Order: C-alpha cells, then structure tokens, then sequence
C-alpha cells in the first residue's frame, strides 16, 4: 500500500546537485508535509514528482510502478497540483480548467460543489471570492479529474490568519468526509493542518529526516532545518515554531 | 512634537469609500505598527502617506504642515520607504540609488555623498559588503541594505511597507536581528505595516488595527493586542500571548 516513494533520488543537471539521494514514502490515505527553508528544493521535487524532470539516479515509484513504467501524461492526470501561482471566470468554469465543456464534465463540476456545500457559488465570480475561498475553489480544481493524490504547493501564500483558517477548515471538513492522499508543501509550520501525520525535512536539497511529524519536529531536528535556536510547541493544535530570543 | 497626524481621512475616489474617516498619530521617535487584514487598504494609506494620492476628505499633517503645503518632492525626501517591489549594482550602488533628485536634476553621486554611504555601512557593520554584487545577498541580507536606502536621505520617519515579504523564519531572524541592532544605536521615527503579527519586533509600542479601511483600535500596543480587539480584528477567537518577545496570535480551535 505504498502510493508514492522515493528512493535515493537524485537531481544533478548541470553538475550541481540540486536533490541529493532523497528517500521518503506516502502510503495510501496518508498525508505528508515536506517542510524547508525558501530555497531548499522544493519546488524542484515537485517537479520531479509530477514527472517534469527525470532524476539522475534513485527509484520512484507511483503505487508500484516505476515513473519508467507510466506515460507521463497518464502519471499527471493522476496527480493533482493545486498552486495559485497559476480574465473573468465563475466559480464553475475555474474547476472546469482543472481537465471546451463536455456535458458530464460540468454535471462533475457541479457534483464537487455540491459536495462541498458551495454551489450557490457557482455562479459567483472567482474575483469576488474571499481570499480564503479562492484556495477553497483551486483545492476542487486540483481533485476535478480525481487524482490518486494530491500536492498541495504553498496553498496558505498570501492568506491572512482570518483566510487561512478558513482554508485549513475546509481542508479539515474535506478530510473528515473522504479519503484521499496528499504532500503539503511548506516553508511555515503553522500552515500545517492537524491531519498531517508525516513529515520529510528538506534542506539545501537534502533529506534531514524522514518519519512521523512529532519526530521529525522535534526542537534538533528543527533547529537544523533552520539554523538558529528555537521553541516549538503545540498550541490549539497548532505547531508553533518561534525564534528564541 | 507631533510628527504624523491623520485626522478623518477618507479615500473614495469612483463610489467605493476605501478609507474610511481614518484617524491616528505618530510621535517623534515613536514606533507604529499597521495591522491589517489583507485588503484592508494598508497599501492605499501607505500611497496617501507618500503623497501618491490625494484624500477626498479629512487632513494630515507632517509636523505642523498640511500635505496641502509641502511640495510633495519635498515630503518624499522627508520620508524614508522600504519596499521589496520599488539590475546588477553593488551594496554601496543600491544605497545611493536612494539619494534624492530634485525634479529634472538628476545627478550621479558626489563624492562626498559616496563617502556619506560609507559611513552608513560602516555605522552599521557591512563596510565589507560594500562592493558586493545585491543580487548575491542572502534574502535577510538584501532586505537590510533596502532599510540602509530608505535612511540615505536622512529622513523625519520612515515607512517599512511588510519588509519580512519573501523572507523565511531564519531570514527573518536575521533582518528583525538587524533593526533591533539599528534601534539600540539610534533613536528614529517608523511606521511598520504588515499583516503578521509575528513579524512585528519589540520596539514597536503603538498600534493601529485596520479592517476594511477603518480604524477598528488605535493606541498602546497592549491595548490593541488584546485578545478581544485582534478578535474584532480577524473575527475569530484567538489565543494571543508573548513568547521569546514576540506576538502569538494563533487561532482557537
């Protein structure tokens, strides 16, 4: 039951290496954060996992199969990406980018809104949403084609405390109701949700560490990744992570 | 001794008020924080502070003078702006680029206003930088020599506009670590805008909240920091407390 893993992965293009004999694994139904510094490679691994980039050594494998296995553009349609980075549209045709408009495409569109208790907002400008909500529309367009997981990419950027409770609460509601698999990127651990169960650690390209998330962010573990001393606590379910002084 | 004053100032410019009957002060040497939600017309205020636009009604004052009296040439070399937005010089290099020109005489450095950055670097412990290449500055780093810019002038009180943007927890240490360093040398006058409050350092003793462009508290920063006025604020309970001399604000679940 190994969905996603990685073992030994490897980046070197240009002789820098950019990803250094990375190992992890995501099992089915598990939710993972991949926590580093601005810089650390990130963005980079999830090139490499959505099959934009080949590692130069290492094995990875989606479910069992090696990506060498998968046409590529059949492992991206069963990954979805939500990253806002990425004129007028509504709420509905928004999810509907995330595949012109076949009619059971849009009865799906509207299933997923009514799903989420949202479609009353079909019809609303996606300009016109709260910052909050906007992330709420790109989570349903990133789970439209109904992938095997999920990477979510920094999806709490630029959303105030008041927005990104209102995400994470989503999140958390979208949780309780269905299964599903995800990796969330983060260079903040107060954007982590209490579901993540797992942590990978990156730094400068490198894993720190691997495992349960109270393992992995343990005061060491977090001073390394960051490199200056620490507190780090639980507070309303929250991790708080602050400088010392 | 009243350095900024905003008494009722309100933006509407085309039929959506955007400032609403804004009102507060800032007092020579004193450290005032912003607060706001994301599109509460932080940015809006900043752009009517620098003279960017006009206010629809209400009245601001540097000192004694109306922004109706002041050149505003002349009120923006009275006030310093660090911001990340506003391509290969050198520290010294980007530091002068914030020398004042007079309209339509521009110059290029004299060499005592080179001198005069030297002094800058040096006052603050970065001569050795001074011909390296900004681009190659950690992040942290290039947001300190942007506060040495906004300071080339000499201004009366400066504007940091959410200075920590782009930067991580260890690059925040590090700029936050640098003003702290600044504000133990130097007595000086700021107002720091952002929307974290994590992000806020100790020096700073007086706040205003803003939500939808209206002032929601403005005074004591203890007093602004309550759990019932940040309540008011993000509209949701909060947990709000100080560790290692910095803001929690952390929802309730």
């Amino acid at each position: 039951n190994s969905l996603l893993s990685l073992e030994k992965i490897s980046y070197k293009p240009t002789g820098k290496t950019i990803l250094d004999s990375v190992s992890f694994e995501i099992k089915t139904n598990e939710h993972c954060v991949l926590l580093g510094r601005n810089g650390a490679g990130k963005s980079t691994l999830v090139n490499l996992i959505y099959g934009m980039i080949w590692a130069t050594s290492g094995t990875i494998r989606l479910f069992q199969e090696t990506y060498g296995e998968i046409a590529i553009q059949d492992l991206r349609k069963r990954i979805g990406i939500l990253d806002s980075s990425q004129r007028k549209l509504t709420v509905k045709d928004t999810i509907l980018t995330g595949l012109d408009p076949s009619p059971e495409e849009e009865t799906k569109t509207l299933q997923i809104l009514k799903d989420s208790d949202l479609l009353s907002k079909k019809d609303q400008l996606y300009n016109t949403l709260s910052s909050g909500e906007k992330k709420k529309i790109l989570f349903l367009r990133s789970i439209v084609n109904e992938p095997d997981f999920l990477i979510m990419d920094e999806p709490c950027s630029s959303l105030d405390l008041t927005a990104r409770e209102d995400f994470l609460g989503f999140l958390k509601e979208y949780h309780s109701k269905k299964k599903f698999t995800s990796l969330y990127i983060t260079h903040r651990p107060e954007e982590i949700p209490d579901f993540y169960s797992k942590a990978v650690l990156l730094k400068e390209g490198k894993v720190i560490h691997f495992g349960p998330i109270e393992e992995c962010f343990t005061e060491k573990n977090l001073e390394d990744l960051y490199d200056i001393p620490l507190q780090v606590q639980r507070i309303e379910n929250t991790w708080s992570v602050i400088p010392k002084q």
